[PDB]
Parts: structure tokens; C-alpha cells; sequence
């Protein structure tokens, strides 16, 4: 009977809200440098170019507006990379098709694809998440039996998990990126970050971006991707969880306030 | 006991493993086939404007001018009208247009046509993809399950009513899924889709296209419901994200059902091989 989601529906109108503030605060105001940036450019061009006038500019700049449809791609190993975007719903876009039939092929080849897709992922984490169980194994008794309890080391072990996770498919990976790709620090963890949550802008691509790199770089990559997926997948349901404790433990502590603010109000 | 299933579940990975990197390289011939003839026209077109344009004029900066073009695309990446006119430009990161931002952000569908250019902004993302992708799960979820009844209640309806002599609970289920797929591609893909196609002006293809890359939660960006100027009512851009909140919903279980479907072929063919296997002949 209880709908429940109203509340979270409103947190997250409410998450929003808050996002969409920050976003516009942090993001406008290097907006319009680069936009007044821009307008200063385009009379550079035509002031130190006498050649281009008004009128040959605009034509131009329509021209690779419409290079903007398409920007050699698609090759026999480009679009190989392409289907991983689709199955994986990252979906960089930098590299979409523009065929009437590669688009309905896109669509069946996703509907079809995502699904399949997922138990591979299923079992890969299934297999790591085991792996990980055998690590943890012999975490669980050198430090364990001493000294500290069992109920408390439950939280010394999930920072190992986090810990040791975010430097092999976080750190490790975009360290490689930085050098390999030309990244900047931030950069190769914001785009591990976007990637790894199958967000995927396509401002960033690891593929993308050629003038330097081997066909030993990639394939390494889209594995990466396979193996890191699977550790936000269990880090974002982990966090998830960790909501759902301050969920209640909120919900209890507003139960308390008024327990107590009643009590208070009832002395005269 | 418990290391035999060990090797037995790796068997099936492995398996699946393969059989990805097959669907994948099927794809990849078939979009190749598909994209690249037209890469190619367009590839030696591109060089015939140049060539239009560099002989065209002599007084450019023809080795300068590529360096131009570099800045364009530079700019490309981010909202950009560097016209002769229309020198007052819109601004992208607006205060209805960062909130579609993270819209897509809690949704990882990430259509990209705006990402953050700031350090803090992708600072930010990061801290608010983390927290904020679990979030929206638990929304998508009671926006299934609150659907999901929905369609128990209506579905009580029409299953009693084909209610008849011989009725067989097994081959009834059948009925019902039908009945939501049809509403269902309907409410969520036709209806919305017909509206972007006068409203955003997309074509057909284009328009269910366009449904499906978002609800798929892929978001190429090609496409956006609110990514153009044209005019936005505004009564439109926000109904946009509410339907992708249910629409989601709707592919949540339609993707469900075609993993469901695809581990009954699974198993079908596994024991058809086995039965070619056993005979193929006597
Ligand atoms: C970042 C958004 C946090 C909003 C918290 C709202 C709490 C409502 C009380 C249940
Ligand atoms: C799978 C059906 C696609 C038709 C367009
Ligand atoms: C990158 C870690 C691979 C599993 C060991
Ligand atoms: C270059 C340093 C990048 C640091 C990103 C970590 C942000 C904190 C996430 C909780
Ligand atoms: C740091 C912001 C974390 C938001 C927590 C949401 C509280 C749930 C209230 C029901
Ligand atoms: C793309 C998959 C083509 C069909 C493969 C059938 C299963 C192979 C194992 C018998
Ligand atoms: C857009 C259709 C939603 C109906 C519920
Ligand atoms: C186009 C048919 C897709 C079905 C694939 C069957 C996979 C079987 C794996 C055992
Ligand atoms: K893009
Ligand atoms: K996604
Ligand atoms: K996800
Ligand atoms: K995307
Ligand atoms: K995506
Ligand atoms: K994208």
C-alpha cells in the first residue's frame, strides 16, 4: 500500500537541484571566457587575413559544422570497439552510426547485445568476487584472532576491497593513460571514473585522440573496461548500501529529535 | 564440493567469454560494411572543399589554415555559434540545462553533448556520479515496482476475461507478456517517439533511434531531446526526463526478459548440439 518513493523521488529532484547549482556555478564562468575568447578570434581571423572576408568565414565555419556529422574510421578495428560501446552502454558516441541501416542495426544489435553482455559481466564479477574471497581468506585469521573482534573487523576488510581495488582498476589504469594517452592526472581519473560507470561523455576516449599508439594498447583496454566494470559494480552497490544504513539511521535520528522535543515541550 | 563448482563456472564464462567476442566481431564487420563506404564519400569530399577553398584562395594561411580548423573542432567540444552573426550566444550550462546535465549523469546514460571543462565541475561529476548513480537506483526501482503493479492490476483485468473453458495457467503467461510489450513499446517508445519527431524535428528512424540509445542507457550523444535551440516550450524538456525515468523502468524489464529468452536458447541449443551431437545420422 505505502508508496515510499515519493521521498526518494524528492531526494533525488532534490539531488538534482543541488547538482544542476553547483554545475552552472563551476562550469558558466569558463563558458564565457572561452566564448568571448571565441569572438576575439574569429576578428583576429579576419582582420589579419584581409583574404577571408564576412561572407567566405561563415561559409567555412557551416561547412565544418556539417564535418560535425562525422568530424579513417570505422575500420576493421574501430568498429569492433564501437560494439563494445553499444553492449556495454557506455556508449561514447564519438563514433555512431549515420546509415539508416546501421542505425536500426544498432538498435537490435543493443537490444540483443546489452543483455548478452551482462552475464559475461555477471560471471566475471561472480569469478572476482571469489578471487577476492581467497585474498581475504587469509586476511580473515593473521590479524583477525588477535587483537581486534569480529564485528568490528568487517569494516578494516571492505577498505582493503576499496582500498586495493581502486589502485589496480582506478590508480594502475590511469597512471598508464596519463603517459600512453597524454592525459593529465585528473583527466585519466575522470575518464576511468565516467568509463567505468558506462556514463561515457565521449569527451575523453582512451581509443580516440591518434597520433601514438599500438594494437597491443587497446585490446588491454577494453579488458580493463570488462574487469573494471565489474568493480563499480559492486562499489556503486556498496555505496548503495551505505545509503540505505543513513537512510534509517536518519529516519531513527528525526524519530528521536521528536521523541525528545515532545517530551520537552510537555513540561509546564 | 565447493572447488568442483569453482571449475565448473569458469567453464561457463570462458564460454560466454567467447561467445561476446564473436557478437562483437560480427558487429564490428557489420557496421564497418555499413559505415565506412559513406566515411569514404564523405573523406574525399571533405578534401574536395578544401581544395574549393585553398586554390580558391591563394592569400590564406593555407599551411596556417588547418590550424584554424584545429581551433573550430577545438571549440567544438564545447557549445559553440562563432558566426559573423548571432555573435550573442546561449548559454549550455544554464539553470535548466545543468540539471538535464545531471540528469544524465545519475542515469549514466552520459549523452556527452555537455560535459564539465573545469576541474572542479569534473572533481564534482565524480563525486556526484559515486553518490549519485546508487541513488538513482533505488528511484528507478520503486518506479518499477510501483509500475509493476500497475500492470498487475491491469493485467488481472484482461487475464479473467480470457478466461474460458480449457484455460492453461502455462500458456496464459505468454498472452500477458505480449500485451506488455505492446503497451508498453507503445506508452514509452511509439508515443514519445512520434512527438520528438515534430517537436525536434527528427525523422523516424531517427526518433526511435533516439528512444532506444537513451532508455538503453547507452547516450551517444547524437542525438538529444534538448541538446538544440529551436524554442523548448520548457513545458517539453521537462516532461523528457520524467519519461526517461519510466521509460528506463521499461527496459529495465523488457532487457530483462531478452536475458531471460537468451538463457532458454542458451539451453536449447546446448542440448540441440548434444542431440546432433548423439546421432547426425545414427
Ligand atoms: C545531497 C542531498 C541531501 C538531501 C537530504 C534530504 C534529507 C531529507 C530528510 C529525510
Ligand atoms: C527488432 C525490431 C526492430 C525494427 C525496427
Ligand atoms: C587486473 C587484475 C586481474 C586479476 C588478477
Ligand atoms: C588528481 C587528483 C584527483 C583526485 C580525485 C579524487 C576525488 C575524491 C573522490 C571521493
Ligand atoms: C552526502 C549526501 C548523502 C545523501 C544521503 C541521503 C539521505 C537519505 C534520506 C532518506
Ligand atoms: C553470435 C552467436 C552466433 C550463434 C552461436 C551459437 C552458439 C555457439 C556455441 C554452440
Ligand atoms: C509518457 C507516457 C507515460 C504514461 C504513464
Ligand atoms: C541470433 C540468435 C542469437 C541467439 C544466440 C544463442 C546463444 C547460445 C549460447 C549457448
Ligand atoms: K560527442
Ligand atoms: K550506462
Ligand atoms: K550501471
Ligand atoms: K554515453
Ligand atoms: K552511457
Ligand atoms: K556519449
Amino acid at each position: 500500500k505505502w508508496k515510499t518513493v515519493s521521498t526518494i523521488f524528492l531526494v533525488v529532484v532534490l539531488y538534482l537541484i543541488i547538482g544542476a547549482t553547483v554545475f552552472k556555478a563551476l562550469e558558466q564562468p569558463q563558458e564565457i571566457s572561452q566564448r568571448t575568447t571565441i569572438v576575439i578570434q574569429r576578428e583576429k581571423f579576419l582582420r589579419a587575413h584581409p583574404c577571408v572576408s564576412d561572407q567566405e568565414l561563415d561559409e567555412l565555419i557551416q561547412q565544418i559544422v556539417a564535418a560535425i556529422n562525422a568530424g579513417s574510421h570505422w575500420d576493421l578495428g574501430s568498429s569492433f570497439f564501437f560494439a563494445g560501446t553499444v553492449i556495454t552502454t557506455i556508449g561514447f558516441g564519438n563514433i555512431s552510426p549515420r546509415t539508416e541501416g546501421g542505425k536500426i542495426f544498432c538498435i537490435i544489435y543493443a537490444l540483443l547485445g546489452i543483455p548478452l553482455f551482462g552475464f559475461l559481466l555477471a560471471g566475471v564479477g561472480d569469478q572476482l568476487g571469489t578471487i577476492f574471497g581467497k585474498g581475504i581468506a587469509k586476511v580473515e585469521d593473521t590479524f583477525i584472532k588477535w587483537n581486534v573482534s569480529q564485528t568490528k573487523i568487517r569494516i578494516i576488510s571492505t577498505i582493503i576491497f576499496i582500498l586495493f581495488g581502486c589502485v589496480l582498476f582506478v590508480a594502475l589504469p590511469a597512471v598508464i593513460f596519463k603517459h600512453i594517452e597524454g592525459w593529465s592526472a585528473l583527466d585519466a581519473i575522470y575518464f576511468v571514473v565516467i568509463t567505468l560507470t558506462t556514463i561515457g561523455f565521449g569527451d575523453y576516449v582512451a581509443g580516440g585522440s591518434d597520433i601514438e599508439y599500438l594494437d597491443f594498447y587497446k585490446p588491454v583496454v577494453w579488458f580493463w573496461i570488462l574487469v573494471g566494470l565489474a568493480y563499480f559494480a559492486a562499489v556503486l552497490s556498496m555505496i548503495g548500501d551505505w545509503l540505505r544504513v543513513i537512510a534509517k539511521k536518519t529516519k531513527e535520528a528525526v524519530g528521536e529529535f521528536r521523541a525528545h522535543a515532545a517530551e520537552w515541550t510537555a513540561n509546564v
